[PDB]
């Protein structure tokens, strides 16, 4: 069904581009607390190039260019600030391919009959919650125009394992690891860890709220129509990530969603209630919800409540907050050509 | 020397654009603690327009589109995310004029033979530290395509008047109210309030550091060549702004910079030392410095130290931190046309 694709286009000119003066803002941070970094580099075009010629930058397993901003509803492509000339003309158009973690800078006409083309650029960088699942240090070697710039980044993820300091106190945690702020659909992906302490909890209930204290302060929309939940039993809690990334097809997870057919209730506005009952294992709840158009930050709160299995007393409750900005500067407009 | 200018261009088409569904993220915040807001609106083109036609948005006295990001070294013009089509083509180019607090959206060719052009856009909004000097509520009425959208914003500026809780304890405050992250010059504007408590301080010294604890953690560059200081005596401290905006030509300020010819020392790396001596009035120090290219956040720390005028004892010292991000995604490149 056709032939080669290797982005042939106006041909790759990484062989005519030299990156230098590579800098990283910081090499240690906590992605669970808005922690992220930045990169900057200089680049000079060593030979004559044309409009349509392009050079690239590739990210290693440990990094992503989009972070918690989901672009799956945008062809899995992330728009990037272009490199501009003093006049303001675009010297090159920038785009980030989520799948190949590759940045593509395509030169415009400005490059036609020009020499000594020299400049610089900086880009935001984040953790790859899926490939850097645990806290620790990773190689973060970056490739710019077929040149390597070695780095080492340390991720100190705030631990997902948290709760009341009591032998069998309530304990739950969460993190919104995906927010679509560009497509217009306004979706978000959130991972919830119920009982990551692996304690024995009686008559436990979990609440996933689309707000924290004031419903009007959050854009979150949690309802039977706006929210989709999938529940999994964790076999080995220590194999559970600290970045909250959780693949529904993970072998360490046993999906028990069906068993919860009638254990999920939408009793109160913007609140999904889950009846877990007596449990001893850790559970993962994969949330796929939406937020409104008020532009308010997406604020969520997960609560876990329970009593002692044996005495049905010794009540305990624990809560965890989440908050992601939904802001997406710019605008969108579309019209139809006249008949 | 010529004629009219009123941005004639491809003519103003505000008369063919209707804004609606106006929303403000929040109406109350603290600009001294990263407090700012956002606006969003829908817009439809009511008549046929061409490439080059443009509509505008005007901000009231209480707001600015740039905030603490200085654009004076960029023709006092602020680049703004364009309005894109599904295809990704630019429906309109956006630009913000700092001077006239006006946003100009210029339609491209995409608009030529099109109808039902409909869309939306959102923009960051900040306080006008100069026109909303004091904490309180102001009218924040915004004009979009010759249509008004009334608002009321309340600014709770963290008070500049702070220091040791002692009849004559050290007391100082500051705020970086201007950072140039686009031109390449890397300048910053910081206002310092020395003794805003109007206490009587003996043998007082003030230190303006371009870092906080670790010199390597900040991009700040404070030195005889990188820093320029102007010192003013405050006549009525209550007339002093809470947003830290301080015009050197303000009537409430008496410049005593010359008198400090030999009272300013650069003894320690990244630290400017000022010998005030015995003082009772409040002083304003206008700082014009630079930061390096490490991309590190601009972190500063101002310290005030003193003893009791009468006993030359009862030592006191107070410090104040500042921190602004220097990050400016994107890139710059320039070449020369070949001979
Ligand atoms: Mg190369
Ligand atoms: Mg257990
Ligand atoms: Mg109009
Ligand atoms: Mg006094």
């Amino acid at each position: 069904p056709v032939v080669n694709v290797a982005d042939a286009k106006g041909t790759n000119v990484n062989d005519k581009v030299t990156a230098s003066n590579f800098k990283l803002e910081k090499t240690t941070f906590d992605p669970n607390q808005s922690g992220n970094t930045f990169m900057a580099a200089n680049f000079t075009v060593t030979d004559k190039v044309k409009s349509g010629d392009y050079f690239t930058a590739k990210l290693p397993d440990s990094l992503t260019g989009n972070g918690d901003v989901d672009y799956s509803n945008s062809n899995n492509t992330m728009p990037i600030a272009d490199i501009k000339s003093t006049n303001g003309d675009v010297v090159a158009k920038a785009t980030y391919d989520i799948l190949t973690k590759t940045y593509t800078f395509v030169f415009t006409d400005y490059v036609n009959n020009k020499e000594n083309i020299n400049g610089q650029f900086s880009l935001p960088l984040f953790t790859d919650r899926a490939k850097a699942p645990k806290s620790g240090t990773y190689d973060a070697n970056i490739n710019i125009a077929d040149e390597m710039f070695n780095n080492k980044i340390t991720y100190n993820y705030s631990s997902p394992i948290a709760g009341i300091d009591k032998p069998n106190g309530a304990n739950i945690s969460s993190q919104i690891i995906g927010v679509d702020t560009a497509s217009g659909q306004n979706t978000y992906k959130q991972t919830v860890f119920v009982n990551p302490k692996q304690r024995v909890l009686g008559n436990t209930w979990v609440y996933i709220k689309g707000y924290q204290d004031k419903i009007e302060e959050s854009s979150g929309k949690v309802s039977a129509t706006d929210t989709k939940l999938r529940i999994f039993e964790v076999n080995d809690t220590s194999k559970l990530s600290e970045s909250y990334y959780a693949d529904p097809n993970d072998s360490n997870l046993k999906e028990v969603t069906d068993q919860f057919k009638n254990r999920i209730y939408y009793e109160h506005p913007n609140v999904a209630s889950i009846k877990f009952g007596d449990i001893t294992k850790t559970y993962v709840v994969l949330v796929e919800g939406h937020y409104d158009n008020t532009g308010k930050n997406l604020k969520t709160q997960v609560i876990q409540e329970n009593v002692d299995p044996v005495t049905n007393r010794d009540y305990s409750i624990f809560g965890w907050n989440n908050e992601n900005v939904v802001r997406y500067g710019g605008g969108s407009a579309d019209g139809d050509s006249a008949v």
